[PDB]
DNA sequence: CGAACCTGGTCTTGACTCCATTGCCGGATTTGTATTAGACTGGCAGGGTTGCCCCGAAGCGGGCG
């Protein structure tokens, strides 16, 4: 799980300090193409899936 | 009762040794400067991608003198 991990904070992706909460939000497009179970429970919830 | 003894510190003499310490002294290296003569004649360059708030500044529409 360390592979096949979606990352979302990189050059040209979203900063911590410009992470805007909406992209934190998962949305029905998620099912079957990302986990709304499994991701990082300090301030990095939601970016990374 | 008095006379020597050997030995502690306490100190002195003088000779010996040994090593710092400059002083040259000659050479090695190293730091800075100058000089290249055909002709050459205006740059690459991504972080920006928030949200909110306060505020300063421009700019134009609005009445105005």
């Amino acid at each position: 799980t360390h592979k096949r991990r979606l990352l979302a904070l990189g050059p040209g992706g979203l900063s911590r300090e410009r992470a805007g909460l909406e992209v934190r939000d998962v949305h029905p497009s998620h099912y079957g193409r990302m986990c709304p179970i499994e991701t990082p429970e300090g301030p990095n919830i939601g970016l990374i899936g």
